[PDB]
DNA sequence: TGGGGGCGCTGAC
DNA sequence: GTCAGCGCCGCC
C-alpha cells in the first residue's frame, strides 16, 4: 500500500462489511476514515481480524438487525463472489452465497450512508448477460444513489497483479456528486520478482515434478503482463508456471492444483508457489499485517481479498469528490 | 469455518 | 484453438 499524505476521508466514518481480511479498513483508513463497524462470519478471518485490528466481527450479517449497525458515511463491501466468479457455476442470485447484496441493499435503505463502495470480480459485470449488474445497478438508483461502475486491473495501478475486479461505488443523490471519477492507470515498475522473500525463507515450497513441462523460455525484461513459462499435470489452475519478471496471476480462495491458490512461479531455476507473505504483497499488504497461522487460512483469506493500493486510490477520490462543496 | 490437489468448464479473446 | 479464473469436488 501507498502513503496518502492528505488524508480526504478524515472525519468519515465506515463500516467493513465482508471484512475478510479488512482491506478495506487498511485503505480508508490509510485516508483518515474511521471504522465503526465489522462483520466476517469466518472463524480463521475473525481471528486474523481481530490480530491486526483487535476486535472480532460481528457473524452472520443476514441474521444482524440493520438497524443495530451504526451510523456511518461510507458502507464497504466485498460480497462473495463464487457465484458470479468465471470460475465457478455461475448460479449467480440462485447461488445461498449469491443474495449478500440484498442484505446490503437492506442495510442501505436502514442507514442511508453517504457513500456505498463495493467490489465483486470481473465476471460480475457481464453475469447472466449484464442482467446481474442491472439489478445492482437499479437497486442502487431505486435507494437514491448513483451508480458508478468499472472493471480495474491491479497491474495498471502499481501492483504486480492481473487482478480484475469490477469496483462499485455509489453516492447519495442529495450530495449531487458529479465529479466522482476512477484512477486513471499508470506504469507497473513493480514486478513479482521485486516482491519475493529470500529463497531461504521459502525453500519448502519448492517442488520438482516430472511431469513439469516448460513452454516458453524465460523472459530477462520486465513485462506489465502475466507470462507464462510451463506447466505441470494437465496444466489446469494450480497446474500453471509463471515467470517472476511478469506480473501475478489472480491470487484465489479455494483454488486447487499444485500451486494451488497463488500459481506457480520460476525462482532462481526452481518452480514454487508463493508464500503467505508474498501473496500479502501482491494484494498491496504491508508487511506489517499479520498473516493468520495456518497457511492454508492465509492463502484462502488473501485469495479471496483486494489490493490495498487500489481501494486507496478509489478511496481518495471518493473524499476527493465529498470534499469539494464550492459556493 | 480442516488441509491437499486433480479437475473441467466458461468467458473473452 | 489460446488461456486464465476472490471455483468445485472428493479424498483423507
Ligand atoms: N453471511 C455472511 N456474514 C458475514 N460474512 C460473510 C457472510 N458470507 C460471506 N461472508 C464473508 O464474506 C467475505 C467475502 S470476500 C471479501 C474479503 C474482504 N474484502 C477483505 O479485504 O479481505 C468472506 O470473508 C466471507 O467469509
Amino acid at each position: 500500500m501507498i502513503e496518502i499524505k492528505d488524508k480526504q476521508l478524515t472525519g468519515l466514518r465506515f463500516i467493513d462489511l465482508f471484512a475478510g481480511l479488512g482491506g478495506f479498513r487498511l485503505a480508508l483508513e490509510s485516508c483518515g476514515a474511521e471504522c465503526v463497524y465489522s462483520n466476517e462470519w469466518d472463524k480463521y478471518a475473525q481471528e486474523v481480524y481481530e490480530m491486526n485490528f483487535g476486535e472480532k466481527p460481528e457473524g452472520d450479517i443476514t441474521q444482524v438487525n440493520e438497524k443495530t449497525i451504526p451510523d456511518h458515511d461510507i458502507l464497504c463491501a466485498g460480497f462473495p463472489c463464487q457465484a458470479f466468479s468465471i470460475s465457478g457455476k455461475q448460479k449467480g442470485f440462485e447461488d445461498s452465497r449469491g443474495t449478500l447484496f440484498f442484505d446490503i441493499a437492506r442495510i442501505v435503505r436502514e442507514k442511508k450512508p453517504k457513500v456505498v463502495f463495493m467490489e465483486n470480480v470481473k465476471n460480475f459485470a457481464s453475469h447472466d448477460n449484464g442482467n446481474t449488474l442491472e439489478v445492482v445497478k437499479n437497486t442502487m438508483n431505486e435507494l437514491d444513489y448513483s451508480f458508478h461502475a468499472k472493471v480495474l486491473n491491479a497491474l495498471d495501478y502499481g501492483i504486480p497483479q492481473k487482478r480484475e475486479r469490477i469496483y462499485m461505488i455509489c453516492f447519495r443523490n442529495d450530495l449531487n456528486i458529479q465529479n466522482f471519477q476512477f484512477p486513471k492507470p499508470f506504469e507497473l515498475n513493480t514486478f513479482v520478482k521485486d516482491l519475493l522473500l529470500p529463497d531461504s525463507e521459502v525453500e519448502h515450497l519448492v517442488i520438482d515434478r516430472k511431469d513439469l513441462v516448460m513452454t516458453n523460455q524465460e523472459i530477462e525484461q520486465t513485462t506489465p503482463k502475466t507470462v507464462r513459462l510451463g506447466i505441470v499435470g494437465k496444466g489446469g489452475q494450480g497446474e500453471r508456471i509463471y515467470s517472476t519478471r511478469g506480473i501475478a496471476i489472480t491470487l484465489s480462495a479455494y483454488g486447487g492444483g499444485i500451486f494451488a491458490k497463488t500459481g506457480g512461479y520460476l525462482v532462481n531455476g526452481k518452480t514454487r508457489k508463493l508464500h503467505p507473505r508474498e501473496c500479502a504483497r501482491v494484494m498491496g499488504y504491508p508487511d506489517s499485517y499479520k498473516v493468520h497461522p495456518s497457511t492454508s487460512q492465509a492463502y484462502k483469506q488473501f485469495g479471496n481479498s483486494v489490493v490495498i493500493n487500489v481501494l486507496q486510490y478509489i478511496a481518495y477520490n471518493i473524499g476527493s469528490s465529498l470534499n469539494f462543496k464550492p459556493y
